[PDB]
């Protein structure tokens, strides 16, 4: 499935597709941005069926519902709503636009990557581990982008040699999706990915 939206400060579009023959998606994802900031996590649940689902979908619902506060105090939320279920690995993103300042904090192995029109891209390495509801030491990124800035939040169901080149040369969300296209084609796990990009 493709979800598209877009306001005077970014375009956006998310793409969902499960694993083949897969009935019961792993991984979640929230978006939600308004005239002044764009709020957007994606997860993916550790184990499988519906318990790798209702670890990233408590994720899903936290993140919509303590979208106000700080990128490292929604995943610490996160985290403690993994206690009694399978876990999961997440990221979270925030951006104000009147500031072009973003937040982000992330565990595990979704990744993201924000390519500048400059040339330069913030794309951390993966924290190892999981959100298990055990203690965290969580690493907050906070950065200014520039407008024409580029980035995509993606699940390891997305297996992409140069990530940064899809960016880079798209020139809208719809284009890099579909720059994207042929690492979809064989699903051999859920593929979640949310793009976006900057005025
Ligand atoms: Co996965």
């Amino acid at each position: 499935m493709i979800q598209v939206e877009e306001n005077e400060h970014i375009q956006t579009l998310v793409y969902q597709l499960n694993k083949e023959g897969k009935s019961i998606c792993g991984d979640s994802f929230f978006m939600k941005a308004d005239d002044k900031e764009l709020i957007c996590a994606v997860a993916d649940g550790l184990g499988s069926g519906s318990l790798a689902n209702e670890s990233s979908a408590a994720i899903k619902d936290l993140v919509e519902n303590y979208a106000s506060e700080d990128v490292e105090s929604i995943i610490e939320r996160c985290n403690q709503a993994m206690k009694n279920k399978r876990g999961a690995t997440a990221s979270i993103l925030k951006i104000n636009f009147e500031q072009r300042q973003f937040t982000y904090c992330s565990v595990g192995n979704v990744r993201f990557i924000l390519h500048s029109p400059s040339g330069e891209s913030f794309y951390p390495l993966p924290i190892s581990g999981y959100l298990s509801g055990k203690p965290q030491k969580y690493k907050t990124h906070t950065a200014t982008y520039e407008k024409g800035s580029k980035f995509i939040i993606h699940t390891d169901g997305l297996n992409v040699p140069d990530i940064r080149s899809h960016l880079k040369k798209g020139q809208s969300v719809e284009e890099i999706s579909n720059s994207l296209k042929m690492y979809t084609t064989s699903r051999k796990d859920d593929l979640t990915y949310i793009l976006g990009q900057l005025s």
